[PDB]
């Protein structure tokens, strides 16, 4: 084996370096050193709240990306765009890595090697497809059994319920995939309380964080998903008052543009992969925050190519 190798056992960026290189070429990283990222990785994971919480100072920016969906090659055109992580380059990336699209373990494995470099300034957000119900359907079980082993699968589904489930920036953004909730009066307090190290229940906030959609009408419908509900423009509203809140930023629907605003300002949708499933024609975007002034900054961007493989190859 001539590939990637950790220095005294950690990462460092010239390891980092050397990954996404040998992953854009469909090379794969040797079983030893993806354990022991896995198994540090979920250390540091385990030691953080439900709730993450972080201040962006004056002169301090931060990236928010949406879902990802195993498109490595457009997870790569993200840092050529936008740079690559670092203590002055940090990212949030809310949701949904793995499933649908077919490089799910070239994308999970970056993602978790730039955590381990930059544990302050690089967040992972969980989403609806960082489960074992989801995994076992839509690919990405498949897809690590193929390279790996079940073993080394089970080792993944073990780190994913470490991920913490929402992110609040200033006391003022709050940040998680799905959305908002089913009953009326849930708090900041009572997310930092979840107990998240578990597969998602069928129902309540937890299942609310990973799974919710808005609707453009005042009230609260049954959801077409068969989980969770759609919450309208007053739920918004309700929600942002008793937390001091200004707005929230979530992901979980496909928008054409790659962006959308609902609840007259209060709702953001943020989608980070472009044709989706290559088929949708979508754009995709990411949203650049910034200390000294926390309204969303919307960037678009548009699909490159990759190798022939089909999404859902391993589904
Ligand atoms: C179809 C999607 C998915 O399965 O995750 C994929 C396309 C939009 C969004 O991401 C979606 C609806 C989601 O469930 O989060
Ligand atoms: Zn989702
Ligand atoms: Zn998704």
């Amino acid at each position: 084996y001539s590939g990637p190798k950790l220095e005294d056992g950690k990462v460092t960026i010239s390891f980092m370096k050397e990954l996404m290189q040998w992953y854009k070429d469909q090379k794969k990283l040797h079983r030893k050193c993806a354990y022991q990222i896995l198994v540090q990785v979920k250390e540091v994971l385990s030691k953080l709240s439900t709730l993450v919480e972080t201040t962006l100072k004056e002169t301090e920016k931060i990236t928010v990306c949406g879902d990802t969906h195993g498109q490595f090659y457009d997870l790569l055109n993200i840092f050529e765009l936008n740079g690559l992580p670092s203590e002055t380059n940090p990212y949030i990336f809310n949701g949904d890595f793995v499933d649908r699209g077919s490089f799910s373990v070239e994308v999970i494995l970056t993602l978790f090697g730039f955590k381990l470099l930059y544990p302050d300034h690089f967040h992972l957000l969980r989403g609806n497809h960082e489960t074992d119900n989801m995994n076992q359907i839509y690919g990405f079980e498949g897809e690590v059994k193929a390279k790996y082993t079940a073993q080394m699968y089970e080792l993944f589904s073990e780190v994913f319920e470490w991920l913490p489930l929402a992110q609040c920036i200033n006391g003022k953004v709050l940040i998680m995939h799905g959305g908002l909730f089913s009953e009326d009066g849930v708090t900041l307090d009572d997310i930092r309380k979840i107990e998240r190290n578990r597969q998602p229940p069928d129902s309540g906030p937890m299942c609310d964080l990973l799974w919710s959609d808005p609707q453009p009408q005042n009230g609260r419908s049954i959801s077409k998903r068969g989980v969770s509900c759609q919450f309208g423009p007053d739920v918004t509203k309700a929600f942002l008052e008793e937390n001091n809140l200004d707005y929230i930023i979530r992901s979980h629907e496909v928008k054409a543009e790659g962006y959308e605003v609902a609840h007259g300002g209060r709702c953001v949708t943020v989608f980070s992969a472009p044709n989706y499933c290559d088929q949708m024609g979508n754009k995709a975007s990411y949203i650049h925050l910034q200390g000294s002034d926390l309204r969303p900054q919307f960037h678009q961007f548009t699909a490159v190519p990759h190798p022939n493989v089909k999404p859902m190859a391993y589904a």
